[PDB]
């Protein structure tokens, strides 16, 4: 039927073949929250005394399921990663969303219970389930526009990191700061922004590599039950690991390249355009001949099977077969080729501003706090983030916190899916 | 025994129709998730050797073509149908017996007969948006453009920022440089004055539906550049009216939607939180107390001033001000105060979006019949791959390394691609006429 008709309508073209795969966006996109309850009594006691041994929020994680049902609604599934805890409101009749406890993720149950959120963020890419690219949330991070599957990666581009200048006033700076060496010490040194607090798309397979690079250090920051100065940054680490994964040239296809004619030999026309990957322009004769005596000199020398329909002619008689196994076999070939193309991106990505992230620090200052919220009311941003630093001893804290309620009702008044008929 | 149960099995067909809507809307979005699709290929082309045409002009090459559909084969395999414009003339080589290719005559697409036979290609190009079949958004080449690495439909279009516009520094040289003082004038008549840049050299993706506003906004000079046989000064550009069109088309904002995206419940009256939404929206910030009550006078005046029908309970909404009364769409789309308001804070917005681009994945070449300068732009292009080729011939005949150059190009076009297309015919066969009306004749006599 009508399904027919997209499946036809794909292969509907000069090649016979689908490619809806490369003229489609990555699906499907799951959504990670970690979620915890402050007020739990049992909680509070259980830090305290962790503590003597070494809090109501907004309901942001209600808005920003609101958020997703309004401005990003092809999201497949939500998990919502907590300790044990369930919100009272959630509705888990509904399929689309579910509880994964620190329990079904972390690798050592001795590091739990945990208190940690860089140790929780480390085991969240291991959910069962999890789609490829999920895309990830702190509770205080929602959408104030629609979005898509673009806004956080691209085929052509790959992902797109969203940089900001580092703040000193940060916690993290000193986690910053520990994973800045590791990362200096694996990649060379660079003066490294910090991503952007909003909504981060995540590859398992990516983020696996990372863990598997830095093995120990995510391990010792799962086993801090508290915010430790020496832990792994979740988004830090991740984009910045997906930016310096360097990756060596494949000859094999960068043979297939030149081997326009898929022969499996290289003519002469080929070879110059291999004599022109590895020499600056303008080509000489003598850039030509040493290749050319290169690939001599390595048939020689090499054995005959590695080594290995149409005969070719060549200028030079002396000229054996140029075979795919002899060009990748000659080092200095393939010593040559990897010097002119440098150790090179294995992931592709985009860097992105930060016009469409609408981050507000929330303190206790009323007319300043109206004045944060009215700006998001006048310019919508895609990713907001209402970063809660309000002063309870402060008088004037339960009105901001009556303005903050009042923006979100604004903004996000329908109960959705996942909230209780209530 | 006996006993049967629902298949668990979905085709392939069946599994992305569930894979689109297995999301938390229950809703496809593949139309936005995917790239517009079909896609489809215009050519112009023209055999300068072809006696009845060297006739018929004077009375008023390195087989390119060959080569960029072997471009297309390699590395834009998503085309659908590939149309061929000509004046009737048919390739020798080409295998109309596929399905993927056709010969369209100028015929076929121009709308005044009398201007054809027709010998300027900014007359053509005025109706290959006619073509029929074609698909909403094409792409047209010129046969010296090729495809010198792999692309794909968002190389041309993303659905998030609309069509890609490739621009360049105008050339003073260039022949088209009076067209483009013609192309000017109307643009700034139109749209007020812009300082413009020149489309590169490359394939261009049209939409048929842009390109008829276009031309039902200039229908004069349109029918103007068809009516000359021959290139003028006066003649419309087609890449330079197209996306400067598609650039500059504004819109009016919809004020209904405005109110909608305000209305945050759907309720369709303005509480007083979403009220305080459009205040900001039309209103400098900070905003004080007197911006508000501003905006809030405007809606009581006009609920009186306006007809009651106009202004038109699911809900009793409670406002601050007991004079206000409910806001309601019609409300706020009548009130003139409100809407200038709206409109001045939100500038004449682009009916189209687009995205400005670089010239780095184009590489324009000029060929003249200097050899080493030509073995060294070709030698660029092998040893940096470009995503869209030009290589414009101005060789000098009458120069002796003329059949060098033309020699040095078949071996480089041979280099990137020596396998033959599906478009071809094989080299021993060739189409027994080179002209649809001979053709047509003899099989209707068979
Ligand atoms: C975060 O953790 C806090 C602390 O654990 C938690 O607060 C507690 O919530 C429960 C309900 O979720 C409260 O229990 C209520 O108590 C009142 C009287 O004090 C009762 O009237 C309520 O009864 C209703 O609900 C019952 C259960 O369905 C029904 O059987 C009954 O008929 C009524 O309909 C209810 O039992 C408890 O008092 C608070 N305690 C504190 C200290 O706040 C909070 O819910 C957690 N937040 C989230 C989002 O999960
Ligand atoms: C572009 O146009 C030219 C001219 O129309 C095409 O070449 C011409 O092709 C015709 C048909 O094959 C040739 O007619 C043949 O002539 C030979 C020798 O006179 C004769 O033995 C055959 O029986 C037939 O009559 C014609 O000679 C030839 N002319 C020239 C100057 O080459 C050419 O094929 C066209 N190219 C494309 C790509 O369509
Ligand atoms: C269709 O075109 C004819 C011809 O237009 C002329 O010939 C073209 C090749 C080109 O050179 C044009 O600039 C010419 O104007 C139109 O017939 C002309 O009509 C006008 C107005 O009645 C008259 O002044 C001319 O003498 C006519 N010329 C001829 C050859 O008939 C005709 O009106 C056009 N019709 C439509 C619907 O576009
Ligand atoms: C699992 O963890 C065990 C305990 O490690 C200790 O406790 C954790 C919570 C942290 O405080 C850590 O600093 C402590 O060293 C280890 O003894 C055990 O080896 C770990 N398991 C594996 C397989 O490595
Ligand atoms: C290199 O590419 C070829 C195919 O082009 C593939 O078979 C081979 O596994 C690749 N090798 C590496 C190391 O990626
Ligand atoms: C080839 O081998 C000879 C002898 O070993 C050596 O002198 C020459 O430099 C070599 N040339 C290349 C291109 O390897
Ligand atoms: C913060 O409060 C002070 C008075 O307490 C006021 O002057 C100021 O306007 C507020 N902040 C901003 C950014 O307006
Ligand atoms: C504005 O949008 C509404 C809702 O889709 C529609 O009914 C109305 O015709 C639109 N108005 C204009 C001027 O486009
Ligand atoms: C041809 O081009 C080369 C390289 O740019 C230059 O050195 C030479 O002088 C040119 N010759 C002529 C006749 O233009
Ligand atoms: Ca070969
Ligand atoms: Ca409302």
């Amino acid at each position: 039927d009508q399904y027919h008709v997209l499946f036809d309508s794909y292969r509907d073209n000069v090649a016979g073949k689908s490619f809806q795969t490369r003229l489609c966006l990555p699906m499907p996109i799951d959504v990670v929250y970690t979620w915890v309850n402050g007020t739990d009594p049992k909680l509070i006691k259980e830090v305290t005394e962790l503590k003597r041994s070494k809090f109501e929020d907004n309901e942001e994680l209600r808005y920003s399921l609101r958020s997703i049902e309004k401005h990003a609604p092809w999201v497949r599934h939500i998990f919502i990663v907590t300790n044990g805890q369930i919100p009272s409101w959630l509705n888990l009749d509904n399929p689309r969303v579910s509880v994964v406890t620190h329990q079904d993720i972390f690798q050592n149950q001795t590091h739990l219970p945990t208190f940690s959120s860089p140790a929780i963020e480390t085991h969240i890419h291991r959910i069962p389930g999890l789609s490829q690219k999920f895309i990830y949330l702190n509770d205080d991070v929602m959408f104030g526009k629609d979005v898509w599957p673009d806004d956080f990666y691209s085929h052509s581009k790959g992902q797109k990191v969203y940089l900001t200048w580092p703040v000193p006033n940060d916690t993290f700076a000193d986690s910053l700061r520990y994973v800045n060496r590791l990362l200096n010490a694996q990649f060379g040194f660079t003066s490294r922004k910090v991503p952007a607090h909003m909504p981060h798309m995540i590859d398992r397979l990516i983020m696996q590599e990372l863990q598997d690079t830095f093995p120990q250090e995510f391990d010792k920051t799962s086993s801090h039950r508290v915010r430790h100065s020496e832990d792994m940054q979740f988004a830090f680490s991740y984009f910045y690991f997906l930016m310096s994964a360097v990756q060596q040239l494949n000859i094999s296809e960068v043979f297939d390249e030149i081997d326009t004619d898929h022969s499996g030999v290289l003519s002469d026309r080929e070879i110059r355009t291999l004599a022109t990957r590895i020499h600056e322009l303008p080509l000489s004769l003598q850039d030509l001949t040493s290749l050319e005596q290169m690939l001599i000199n390595c048939s020689k020398s090499l054995p005959s099977n590695l080594t290995h329909p149409t005969q070719e002619a060549y200028y030079d008689p002396s000229m054996p077969p140029v075979t795919k196994g002899l060009v990748i076999h000659c080092k200095p070939i393939t010593e040559r080729i990897h010097k002119a193309f440098k150790d090179q991106n294995k992931y592709k990505f985009e860097i992105m501003g930060e016009e469409e992230i609408a981050f507000k620090m929330i303190r206790t200052n009323v007319s300043h706090v109206v004045g944060q919220l009215d700006d998001i009311r006048k310019n919508p941003r895609k990713f907001i983030c209402l970063n809660d630093n309000i002063d309870h001893i402060h008088k004037d804290a339960g009105t901001v916190k009556a303005v903050l309620r009042d923006f979100y009702e604004s903004m996000f008044p329908l109960p959705s899916q996942f909230e209780l008929p209530r």
